[PDB]
């Protein structure tokens, strides 16, 4: 089998995507946030403080003939930007763009943080990173990728993220007219359960290439590209007036500036990050500072490649025995 669903921005800077997700019978659709950092796949539903929701879309499992409680099962989840959420749980049946997983778990939300209330465009995430990291007490749970995997054409998913514009999450497939030239495959680490790789290097704008090892993840689910101080630094040096502000959180340039591309490697292929795409606009409405696109990841703990590095190429999840990346440019 396979499945293909368009991806759309929440807003103008493309903040995070939305994919439609069919869950429960009669389908209930929900925009989900797919997410490769994270895996658990959890909705704003029926059972969520009333308080707390304010336009999503909600999942009702008593309106669905296939669902079942998950008798005992909890979750609760924090993410690397302070946001949170947790309940219980349903299987049900889901399907993304045609392809459908029979006893998906569902993680029905009790509560959600701030930042998931005044977010009325998302209304769950569907994790994509590895099962390993999925939150579900007392028995774990499988990813939608992980219990589609068997029946899938090949155990792999895309994602193909657009700049300022729809995209696509493929399944079970590789798109062969979605890229430019060949797919280049690095080799990852799923220690941490995420898909971490080690990218060798990066340039700036018409710069020479530094050759170093980046060791991160591909986050779909984070907006930005985080990087050592060092790579940062050296990136927004070459922005008139740009300049680290702690009031603000991070690096901010003026809106005036035209920004320069930022290129990382992938092997020995390069993937070029146009400086449009760094661009995140002004840091509140009218101001003419506006907030960059590459951080310091120096307070994370982790690199890692967001949506900023992501849409700049056709990015392949290779979920074989052994998993590893492909990265196209397109």
């Amino acid at each position: 089998s396979t499945g293909s669903a368009t991806t759309t921005p929440i807003d103008s800077l493309d903040d995070a995507y939305i994919t439609p997700v069919q869950i429960g019978t009669p389908a209930q659709t929900l925009n989900l946030d797919f997410d490769t950092g994270s895996s658990d796949l959890w909705v704003f539903s029926s059972e969520t403080t009333a308080s707390e929701v304010d336009g999503q879309t909600i999942y009702t499992p008593s309106k669905s003939t296939t669902a079942k409680l998950l008798s005992g099962a909890t979750w609760s989840i924090s993410y690397g930007d302070g946001s949170s959420s947790s309940g219980d749980v349903y299987t049900d049946t889901v399907s993304v763009g045609g392809l459908t997983v029979t006893g998906q778990a569902v993680e029905s939300a009790k509560k959600v943080s701030s930042s998931f209330t005044e977010d009325s465009t998302i209304d769950g995430l569907l994790g994509l990173a590895f099962s390993t990291l999925n939150t579900v007490s007392p028995t774990q749970q499988k990813t939608f990728f992980d219990n589609a995997k068997a029946s899938l054409d090949s155990p792999v998913f895309t994602a193909d993220l657009g700049y300022h514009a729809p995209g696509t999450y493929n399944f079970g497939f590789i798109d062969t007219t979605a890229y430019t030239g060949s797919i280049t495959y690095t080799a990852v680490s799923t220690k941490q359960g995420f898909w971490e790789w080690t990218s060798t290097g990066y340039a700036v704008g018409s710069g020479t290439f530094k050759s170093t090892s980046i060791d991160g993840i591909a986050d779909t689910g984070t907006t930005l590209l985080y990087l050592p101080a060092t790579v940062v630094s050296a990136y927004w040096a070459q922005v008139s007036g740009a300049k680290s502000s702690s009031s603000v959180g991070g690096y901010v340039f003026p809106c005036s500036a035209t920004l320069p591309s930022f290129t990382f490697g992938v092997g020995s292929a390069r993937i070029v990050i146009p400086g449009d795409y760094i661009d995140f606009g002004p840091i509140s409405t009218g101001s003419s500072s506006c907030f960059g696109g590459i951080q310091s990841s120096a307070g994370i703990g982790i690199n890692i490649f967001g949506d900023v590095a992501l849409k700049a190429a056709f990015v392949v999840f290779n979920g074989a025995t052994t998993p590893t990346l492909g990265f196209a440019s397109k």
